[PDB]
Parts: structure tokens; sequence; C-alpha cells
């Protein structure tokens, strides 16, 4: 059960583009159970992950005493591949059914192609399903536009909620990128915030990058940043 310390809920800022999302996520976290299972979907950096663990980090607190696991599709195959290789199908199994209450499961467009993997989820599913237990999955398109995928899982996917985020405007972009800064607790000019909250558009991991780099460098010359200084030292991230 490690989750991250930021992927929280209140770090979110709610935007057009991710509001309904944001929703769902937190409602689902409100009641587990109530709707299974929950699948948001959207491109790189727009909050998948984040809202994910914030389901996560949410039921801990308020449900103390519920077995909480997250997981990566790549784990879920990677633990798989070894129930296989070491021969114990039970532990795995154990593992994820008989010892969770909340599954969540992240970046499943991992599992195209794997129909080896795709076959034993499929039932993971089902049987968590049947004993009301919540599941969550993360990818980055949706149920359908999922490549060599089993028509069943799939349709799996959609007999629940289904979110999709998209990227924000710039006015929520800069708030995004404030409320970056808090947790990192950093700080910056009024001037390059914007400047990097205008122009570091492509996705939100980016969006972080450009103003940790940033304190890095306020780390190491002791000075500060001067908005020209920032469009040096982020020049990969305008134009990559
Ligand atoms: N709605 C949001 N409000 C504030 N910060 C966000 C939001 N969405 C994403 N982030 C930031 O971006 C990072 C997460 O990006 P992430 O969700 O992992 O991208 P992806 O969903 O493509 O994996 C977090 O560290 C978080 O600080
Ligand atoms: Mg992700």
């Amino acid at each position: 059960t490690p989750l991250n310390p930021d992927y929280t809920f209140e770090n979110f800022v709610v935007g057009p583009g991710n509001s309904f999302a944001y929703h769902a996520a937190l409602e689902v976290a409100k009641h587990p159970g109530r709707y299974n299972p929950l699948f948001i979907y959207g491109g790189v950096g727009l909050g998948k992950t984040h809202l994910l663990q914030s389901i996560g980090n949410y039921v801990v607190q308020n449900e103390p005493d519920l077995r909480v696991m997250y997981i990566t599709s790549e784990k879920f195959l990677n633990d798989l591949v070894d129930s296989m290789k070491e021969g114990k199908l039970n532990e795995f199994r154990e593992k994820y059914r008989k010892k969770v209450d909340i599954l969540l499961i992240d970046d499943v467009q991992f599992l195209i192609g794997k129909t080896g993997v795709q076959t034993e989820l499929f039932h993971t599913f089902n049987e968590l399903h049947d004993s009301g237990k919540q599941i969550v999955i993360c990818s980055d398109r949706e149920p359908q536009k999922l490549s060599e995928f089993q028509d069943r899982l799939v349709s799996r996917f959609q007999m629940g909620l289904v979110a999709k985020l998209e990227p924000p405007d710039e006015e929520t972009r800069k708030s995004i990128a404030r409320k970056m800064l808090e947790i990192e607790h950093g700080e910056l000019p009024e001037e390059v915030l914007n400047f990097v909250a205008e122009n570091v558009d492509d996705n939100l991991r980016r969006l972080r990058g450009a103003i940790i780099k940033l304190l890095v460098y306020k780390e190491t010359t002791g000075k500060e940043v001067d908005l020209k200084e920032a469009i040096l030292l982020l020049k990969d991230f305008i134009k990559p």
C-alpha cells in the first residue's frame, strides 16, 4: 500500500477538462462499491495516475481498516509471469482477490497484445466484482480504442463509470502550476510562473518538470530566476 503523498484529491485543481473525472473519482472513494467499475482514460500527463491514487489515499484515511491495492498493469503482468515460473498461481490469486477490498490498476494499455495476462485479469475482475470489491482502471486510451484486447474484458471496462480527462486551459493550467509549487515548497516570480504555465502546455508531467527544473536552479544559483534565464533553462519544454 505505498501510495504517493501528493496524489490526493486536495492537490487536484479542477477545471472544465478534468471536472467530471475528478468527481467520479471522489464519488467512487466516498462510496467504494457503489459504482463498479470506474475506468478513467486520457492522454499522457492529464491526471490519471494522480486521480487514481487519490481514491487510494482517501480510502486509507476514511476507511482505516480496508485492504487498498494500487498497482500497474505492468506489475500485474510481471507478477503473473512469476506465478507461472515460480509455480505458485495461488499466491497470485490470493494476493489480487482474496486479500483486496479495493483494487486500483494504472496504465492498462500495457496489456495490449498480452492476451495471456488479459485472460487472468478478466477473472480477477469478475470475482472481485461479484463480491462488491471496488475496481478502478486508468488508461491512456478509451475502452474501444484499446487495440488487441479481449472483447469480454473490454466490455467489462464499460459496465461502470467511464470518465475522460482532457488537457486544461491556460487559466486552469496556471492554477495547477501554482498548486504544483506549494507541493514542492518552491516559489517563483509572478511573471515566470505565467510564462511557464502558458508555454509548457503539452501535458502536466512536463509542466511540473519545468517548475522543478527551475527550483533546482534556484537551489544551486542561490540568487534567483530571471524570465530570460528561465527561457534558456526550459528550452526542451517548448519544442521537444
Ligand atoms: N488536476 C490537477 N491539479 C493539480 N495537479 C495535477 C492535476 N493533474 C495532474 N497534476 C500533476 O501532474 C502529476 C501527475 O500527472 P499524472 O496524473 O501521473 O499524468 P498521467 O495521468 O498521464 O499518468 C502530479 O504530480 C500532479 O502534481
Ligand atoms: Mg499513468
